[PDB]
C-alpha cells in the first residue's frame, strides 16, 4: 500500500514546471493531427499558469545561444522537464576541430548550478547584462556552427593597434536586480590562433576572470590543455564553469586572447526553505543520440530523478513528441501529494511498505500500525 | 506521543562525537573533584572509541594555530560539540590594531564548510601541507597576539634583495591523501605594512591567489578596504575563505605583500550517503563572551543545530563545564533513535504528534492511525 510512485508532482498548488515542446500548449501545426498531440504535458493544465516551455528550446539552450526564449516562472516546488534541445545529436563545437564533449561537461555543469540553486530559491528568470568597455572593438561571435549561435558569453575582438593576441583587457559589469546570479565564466583551454594567415608556431593560452570590486574575490581560468584548432591536433573548444554570485560591480580581466563577459545570467529571485527540485530525463527516441548530463547533474540533496523504463515512443506527431509512459510520469502534477521522496512520491501521509527517505511533505510511515 | 527530542543522537553504531573538554575523558585533575566532572559527556561513552576531544581545543584552534591537536574519526552520522576554544572572549587579533570581527567571520565560514563536506564524508583528519619554495626566505609568524600564534596559512618572509614589498612571489604545494582538502586562502584587506621603519606614505595592499596547475582553475584574494595598522586608522586584519580543492599539484601566487599558502589541511575521506551533521552550541557561562559563529554556519539542508534553553552553568568543576542540560542534550548518544530531523529527534518510527521535516532514518507519521 502507498508505495512509491514513479511521477512528477507537488505538495500544494505552489509549484511551477520548465520545460520544452513536450510541455508547450501554444505550438500550433496545419494538419490532420490530433489536437495537443506533441504533448507529454496533460491538456488540462494548459490553462494552469504554472508553466514555462517553448517548442524546441531548453534552459541551457536559451542561456548560451541566440535562440532565445525568456524562461520565467516561481514556484516552492520547481520540477524540470527540458534539456533534450541541446544534445549529442546537435553536435554543436565553437570550431570546426572542437570537441562535443567539453560541451556536454557544460552541459552537465550548468544544471547542476540550476537544480542545486532552484531548491533553495522560488524564482527563476534570464536577464541581459550589460558591460562597459573603454576601447573601440566591438562584440565577435567566434563560437558558432551552422546551426547554433553562441552569445553568452560575448567576446570582444581584439583592437586594432595590437598586432598580436598577448595583450591584456578588461571591461566591467553591473548585476542587479536579482538576489544570485549564474553566469558562464569560460575558457578556451588549449591552444588558440589569432588569424588564419599567422604562422604556425604562434598559439595563445586563453586566460579569462571575473573580479568583485568590492569584496576582492576573483575565479579564473587558465589554459593548461594541449589541444588545438588543426586537424594534426584537434580538441580545443570553449569550457564553462557556472558561477553563483551576489548583486555587485564585477571586472572581467582576460590576460590572454578573447575577453570573454556574460550577456547573460539567470536571476534567482526569492529564497525558499531547502525544497529539492525534481527533474524529468530528457532525451531523444533512441534513433537520435542523447545524453544523462541532467542526470549527472541532479543529485542529492538538492534533486530527485525520474525516468521511465522505456525508449522514447512518440504515438501521433512524431517519435520525439507524446511518449505515453512520459505522460503517466508527468500526470503526477494533475493532483498533489502528501511526500515527495528519493523513490518517488507518496500519495498518502499515514503508512507504506516503503521507508521514504529525503522525504518532503508529511510523509507515511512503515512501520506497523 | 514521540514527541522530537532537544537532543544529539544516532540511527547506528555508526557515528562520532568531535569535541573538547566537556567531551574529554583523557583529562587528568589532582583534587577533591568528582570523578570527570568536566564532562558534559555521558562517563559510559568514554570507552566507546567514537569521540575525538581533546581539553582547551576545537577544530579551528587546531586548523589555524600551533596549539594543535589531531582530531580524526570516522562515522556516517557526525557530531560536534566544540567551538567556544576560539571566542570573542580570547580577543584574537593577528595585529595589535586588527579586528576580531574578521575572525568571528573566518569561524562562520570555516565551520560552515566542514559541516557542508562532513554531510558528504564519513572521514575526517588533520595532515600537514608542505611546499616548494625557489627562494632564501623562511616562513614568518606574522599573525600571532601574547596567546595564540596563527601557523596556517604559513607566510613567507621578504626576499633579501628586495627593497619594497611591491614584487611577485610564488610557491608550490601538493595535496595527497584525501578526497578533498579544507584549504584557508586569506588576505589582508587594507594597508598593510612592511616595517616599522618605513614612511607613512607607503603601504602595501596583499593580494593572493591558488592555482590548479592540472585544470587552469585559480581562486584569489585583492585587497579593497580602507582599514589599517595604526591606531588613527585601524581594523587591517587576516580575512579567510575555506576553498573545498580536489587532490593535485597546486600553485600559490602572490602578486603584492606576504605569500600566503596552507601549512594544514581538514582531510576528507570515505564518501557517504547525504547525512547532515549535527551540531551542539558551543559557549561559555555568560560571565565570559561567547559566539553564535556556529549556529549561522550550520544550516539546511547540511546541518541540524541543537541548544539548551538556559545559560551554561558549571556544577562542580567550574563555571564552563558540566552542565545539566548540556548533559541530558548529549545523552541521546547513549542510545540509538529511529529518526533524526530539524526539530530534534524522534525516538519511535511509527506514530507521533508532530510532523517531522527533514527527516533522517525510520521517520514516523503524523497522521491518525
Ligand atoms: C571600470 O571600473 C573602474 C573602477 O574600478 C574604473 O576605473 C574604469 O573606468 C571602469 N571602466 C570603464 C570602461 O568604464
Ligand atoms: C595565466 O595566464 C597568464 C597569461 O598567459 C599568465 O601571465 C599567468 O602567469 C598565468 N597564471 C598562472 C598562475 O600561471
Ligand atoms: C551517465 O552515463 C555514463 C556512461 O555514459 C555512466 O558512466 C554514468 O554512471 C551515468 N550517470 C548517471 C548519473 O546516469
Ligand atoms: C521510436 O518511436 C517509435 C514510436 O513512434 C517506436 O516504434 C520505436 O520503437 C522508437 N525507437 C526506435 C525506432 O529506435
Ligand atoms: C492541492 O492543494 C491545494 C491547497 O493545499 C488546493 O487548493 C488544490 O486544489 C489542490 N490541488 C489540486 C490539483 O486539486
Ligand atoms: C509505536 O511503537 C511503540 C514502540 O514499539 C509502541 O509503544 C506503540 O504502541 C506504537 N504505537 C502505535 C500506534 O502502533
Ligand atoms: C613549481 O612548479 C612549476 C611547474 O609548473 C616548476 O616550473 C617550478 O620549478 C616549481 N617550483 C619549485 C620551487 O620547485
Ligand atoms: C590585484 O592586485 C594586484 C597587485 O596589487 C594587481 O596587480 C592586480 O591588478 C589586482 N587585480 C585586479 C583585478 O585589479
Ligand atoms: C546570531 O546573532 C546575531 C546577532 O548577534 C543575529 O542577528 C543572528 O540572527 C544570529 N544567527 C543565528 C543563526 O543564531
Ligand atoms: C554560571 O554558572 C553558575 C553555576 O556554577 C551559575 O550559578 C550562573 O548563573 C552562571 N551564569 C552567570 C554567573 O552569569
Ligand atoms: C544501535 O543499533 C545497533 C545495530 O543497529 C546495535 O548494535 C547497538 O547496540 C544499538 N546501540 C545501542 C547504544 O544499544
Ligand atoms: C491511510 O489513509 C488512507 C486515505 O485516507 C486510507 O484509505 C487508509 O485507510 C489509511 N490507512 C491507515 C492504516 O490508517
Ligand atoms: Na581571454
Ligand atoms: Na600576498
Ligand atoms: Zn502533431
Ligand atoms: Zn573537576
Amino acid at each position: 500500500f502507498n508505495e512509491p510512485l514513479n511521477i512528477v508532482s507537488h505538495l500544494n498548488d505552489d509549484w511551477f514546471l520548465f520545460g520544452d515542446a513536450r510541455s508547450d500548449c501554444t505550438y500550433v501545426e496545419n494538419n490532420g493531427h490530433p489536437k495537443l498531440d506533441w504533448l507529454d504535458l496533460d491538456p488540462k493544465l494548459c490553462n494552469s499558469g504554472r508553466i514555462s516551455a517553448k517548442s524546441g528550446n531548453s534552459l541551457f539552450r536559451s542561456f548560451h545561444f541566440t535562440d532565445f526564449y525568456n524562461y520565467s516562472g516561481e514556484g516552492d516546488q520547481v520540477i524540470f522537464y527540458e534539456g533534450v534541445n541541446f544534445s549529442p545529436s546537435h553536435g554543436f563545437k565553437c570550431l570546426a576541430n572542437g570537441d562535443n564533449k567539453i560541451w556536454m561537461g557544460n552541459k552537465a555543469r550548468f544544471y547542476a548550478r540550476l537544480y542545486e540553486k532552484m531548491a533553495q530559491y522560488r524564482s527563476l528568470s534570464i536577464v541581459t547584462v550589460s558591460y562597459a568597455y573603454g576601447g573601440n572593438a566591438k562584440p565577435t561571435s567566434i563560437c558558432k556552427d551552422n546551426k547554433l549561435t553562441l552569445n553568452n558569453p560575448t567576446f570582444i575582438s581584439k583592437e586594432s593597434n595590437y598586432a598580436d593576441y598577448y595583450y591584456v583587457s578588461e571591461a566591467n559589469f553591473t548585476l542587479q536586480g536579482c538576489d544570485e546570479f549564474i553566469v558562464p565564466l569560460c575558457v578556451f583551454n588549449g591552444h588558440s590562433r589569432g588569424s588564419s594567415s599567422d604562422p604556425a608556431n604562434t598559439y595563445y593560452m586563453d586566460s579569462q576572470m571575473y573580479y568583485n570590486t568590492v569584496t576582492g574575490v576573483f575565479y579564473g581560468f587558465n589554459s593548461t590543455l594541449d589541444v588545438g584548432t588543426t586537424v594534426q591536433n584537434p580538441g580545443l573548444d570553449l569550457t564553462c564553469s557556472y558561477l553563483a554570485l551576489s548583486p555587485g560591480n564585477y571586472k572581467a580581466v582576460s590576460l590572454e586572447f578573447l575577453l570573454s563577459l556574460p550577456s547573460k545570467a539567470i536571476c534567482l529571485l526569492k529564497p525558499k526553505r531547502f525544497m529539492p527540485v525534481q527533474v524529468v530525463d530528457s532525451r531523444w527516441n533512441s534513433t537520435r543520440q542523447s545524453d544523462n548530463m541532467t542526470a549527472v547533474a541532479c543529485q542529492l540533496p538538492y534533486c530527485f530523478f525520474r525516468n521511465t523504463s522505456a525508449d522514447y515512443s512518440g504515438d501521433t506527431h512524431d517519435v520525439h513528441h507524446g511518449d505515453l509512459y512520459f505522460r503517466q510520469l508527468l500526470s503526477g502534477l494533475l493532483y498533489n501529494v502528501s511526500c515527495i521522496a528519493q523513490q518517488g512520491a507518496f500519495l498518502y501521509n499515514n503508512v507504506s511498505s516503503i521507508w521514504p527517505v529525503y522525504g518532503y511533505g508529511h510523509c507515511p510511515t512503515a512501520a506497523n500500525i
